[PDB]
């Protein structure tokens, strides 16, 4: 069926692995080797289209750029994630977004901005600032929580839909 | 009288020198040595307070950081400017804003975002994206044109007022 190659990107400790794993196997995982980078797949039905999700769970020292090259130029969409209680991870969103536009020759590649850990009752980054950023970038912003699972399907599926619109726009 | 040390910052070719000079001597200047970095002063009355504006017109290769050190930690406010028809200068706004927060130990230093050259009927950066960015940063955005002079006083004076509020907030 159709196959979407997605890449999950963002600073270390934001919850990239917990989100990915929550999506694939429905269980929250804590303590998962910060170093391990691997792909994950799942057959899903989104909006009636059945498809294959090919997700790259990025890890490793790569100064805010292209963690896993031959997925990065080939990724069809990216999940830019930050933790809602870590302003740095948030401030670093710009750099990830610039390497992505950099290897892909465009400021028009499907992405979604993800504010993770919204279960934490605390916060150093607030909803309106994130969403203004997204609004300036032109992409959606969605808050999730790998822990309670809130928003994880909405985040990945919202990313699929963007890719879809983007493929239909060339006709 | 009161004295405000302001720094004009941004990529080369955006109009930092034309704006500064337009403010100080009311005349548009084209072709002004991209390399020359110097300060400029003017006595003005803003909101009934008479004051001395001490402006640093930043120039020189300094990778998006602290052009003129002993003005940068001492600047009381910064004018972050980009050209409305130069998306790169615009995308680089983040880096300037991070060195400023970097030498000043805070994500709370008076700044104003300036979209210059609004006389050009063209544009690669649009009003709503700039303002969403500003809104996410928490600072004002003002469009100016060193050429026709539109907005140049509003930009500097709006920067003075921010500094004022910021000084009054400690009481
Ligand atoms: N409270 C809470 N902790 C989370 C959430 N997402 C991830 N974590 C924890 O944050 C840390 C980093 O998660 P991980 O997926 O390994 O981060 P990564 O470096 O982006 O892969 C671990 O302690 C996770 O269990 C979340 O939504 N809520
Ligand atoms: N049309 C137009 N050109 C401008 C404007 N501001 C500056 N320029 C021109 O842009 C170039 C760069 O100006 P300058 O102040 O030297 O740029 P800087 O490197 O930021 O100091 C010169 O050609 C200026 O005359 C503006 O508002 N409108
Ligand atoms: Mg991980
Ligand atoms: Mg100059």
């Amino acid at each position: 069926m159709t196959e979407y190659k997605l890449v999950v990107v963002g600073a270390v400790g934001v919850g990239k692995s917990a989100l990915t794993i929550q999506l694939i196997q429905n269980h929250f995982v804590d303590e998962y080797d910060p170093t391990i980078e691997d792909s994950y797949r799942k057959q899903v039905v989104i909006d009636g289209e059945t498809c294959l999700l090919d997700i790259l769970d990025t890890a490793g020292q790569e100064e805010y750029s292209a963690m896993r090259d031959q997925y990065m130029r080939t990724g069809e969409g990216f999940l830019c994630v930050f933790a809602i209680n870590n302003t740095k991870s948030f401030e670093d969103i710009h750099q990830y977004r610039e390497q992505i536009k950099r290897v892909k020759d465009s400021d028009d590649v499907p992405m979604v901005l993800v504010g993770n850990k919204c279960d934490l009752a605390a916060r150093t980054v607030e909803s309106r600032q994130a969403q203004d950023l997204a609004r300036s970038y032109g992409i959606p912003y969605i808050e999730t929580s790998a822990k309670t699972r809130q928003g994880v399907e909405d985040a990945f599926y919202t990313l699929v839909r963007e890719i879809r619109q983007h493929k239909l726009r060339k006709l």
